[PDB]
């Protein structure tokens, strides 16, 4: 991704986006109990903790388009992928307004607590003012996309969330390119059916976790891989992705039965934006906040793989490449053991940075015991070994918990946390449950205890 050019609003005819400046992040009634480094981070240009200029920071990612064309390892790349995906006789139908607003099977309704975008962050309107559950109303809205249309600018916020003192002191806090609810909208009835098959698939056919259910999918999950398992992480995959691998994208779903509608990709690859009082444009790059951002980062990341072990090893059977991704993460494998360091070399010229996994110092034998995926390890369970444990290390949810944005979601919040937390052993656990009940806000709260959430979990299968 690159911005080809930058500037102000006003210039081009647009309204002065208003973005918070102070962070709904504050130290909650476990601050001190559990140990934590992380801070709010910068959402603004003047925050006193900045060693750098804030905007040339946030947009950094943007590190530019390494290839031009779609070459001759990505189509094959392409073939075997959509090969794959039509295996799944996927419903290539478009999806009713209906369903596209208020959910189906396969595809949760839209979220009321995300920005409508432009235009209506100038209105001052509402996504709850537009849609409502009850009724299922399409009216409003089928009103609002007659008067405003689609392939509407992307509002560009700061995320406010909990990131390491190095990153604040860097500026390097990460963007949301939100869009608009029209486009939001129009996607889900042109991809609404994609969405869903993937959703209802996670897996590797569909090479894509995205909606699956950790306490369930990871006792598959091992069934599923090769004997050798292979993993690398990516730096700035969204905003590294060249127009190029959009290209392929629509190849893709070209051959799935959605060229009907692979214009839309466009405007992911060659997109608008408004980030406060400036207007910009970037060539490539995948928004962050656009409907099915995560489903088509997944499946590009299985053209990126497939693209990288044809480059280096010709004669590769790509039908014993047995991987699963969730945007830029992935866990995958192969029959043979593979070299990330080459792999992440022929990466480079496909304008992707990859290192070692989880930020190894070199590029080690990935295994059962040291891999992980969406931040989780891999566990068999002490009594019944077939029964595979996410374990999300507590590191995490130490520094989670230390934070609150809205004291009325503490109990859902915590209990959230502890439902991340009992993986970890019963010890562990019940050394967490202690510390939040070692404060009066902990001790009111309805956390289950670690038989319960043991027995539930083995009967869930």
């Amino acid at each position: 991704g690159e911005i080809q050019w930058m500037r102000p609003s006003k210039e081009v005819g647009y309204p002065i986006i208003n973005a918070p400046s102070k962070t709904k992040l504050e130290p909650s009634a476990f601050h001190y109990v559990f140990e934590g480094v992380k801070e709010p981070a910068v959402l603004t240009k003047n925050d006193p903790r900045l060693k750098t200029d804030f905007e040339e920071a946030i947009f950094s990612k943007y590190v530019g388009n390494k290839i031009t064309e779609v070459d001759e390892y990505m189509k094959e790349a392409v073939d075997h992928y959509a090969g794959q995906l039509m295996s799944l006789d996927i419903n290539t139908e478009q999806m009713c307004l209906e369903d596209a607003m208020y959910g189906t099977d396969g595809l949760e309704a839209l979220d009321l607590s995300t920005s409508a975008g432009y235009p209506y962050v100038a209105m001052g309107k509402k996504k709850r003012d537009i849609l409502n559950k009850q009724t299922r109303d399409t009216k409003e809205m089928q009103k609002l996309l007659d008067t405003y249309g689609i392939n509407l600018p992307l509002v560009t916020y700061v995320k406010d969330e909990l990131r390491s003192k190095t990153k604040v002191e860097q500026g390097k806090s990460r963007l949301i390119e939100a869009s608009s609810l029209n486009d939001s909208v129009a996607m889900r009835m042109a991809f609404g059916n994609l969405y869903a098959a993937f959703h209802k698939n996670p897996g590797v056919i569909t090479g894509s976790a995205v909606g699956c259910d950790p306490d369930l999918f990871w006792s598959k999950i091992p069934v599923l891989m090769e004997e050798k398992l292979f993993a690398f992480d990516y730096t700035g995959y969204d905003a590294s992705l060249s127009p190029a691998w959009f290209e392929a994208l629509k190849m893709v779903l070209e051959k799935i039965g959605f060229g009907d509608r692979v214009d839309y990709i466009d405007y992911l690859n060659h997109s608008h934006h408004l980030y406060k009082n400036k207007t910009y444009c970037v060539k490539g790059g995948m928004p962050s906040g656009c409907s099915g951002t995560s489903i088509f980062n997944s499946m590009i990341n299985n053209l990126i793989i497939r693209t990288l072990l044809l480059k280096t090893y010709k004669g590769i059977d790509l039908d014993h490449l047995k991987m699963i991704a969730y945007g830029d993460d992935v866990i995958a494998s192969y029959p043979h053991e593979v070299d990330a360091s080459l792999l992440a070399q022929s990466g480079k010229d496909y304008g992707l940075t990859m290192t070692p996994a989880d930020k190894s110092a070199t590029f080690e034998t990935v295994t059962w015991e040291n891999v992980t995926f969406l931040k989780r390890f891999f566990r068999a369970d002490e009594k019944y070994p077939f029964l595979i444990h996410p374990v999300m290390p507590m590191k995490e949810i130490h520094e989670s918990i230390r934070w609150t944005k809205d004291p009325r979601n503490t109990q859902d919040h915590v209990r959230s946390l502890c439902l991340l937390a009992w993986h970890n052993g019963e010890e562990e656990y019940n050394k967490f449950l202690a510390k939040i009940r070692s404060v009066p806000i902990g001790r009111a709260l309805d956390l289950p205890e670690y038989s319960t959430l043991y027995d539930r979990w083995l009967d869930s299968f």
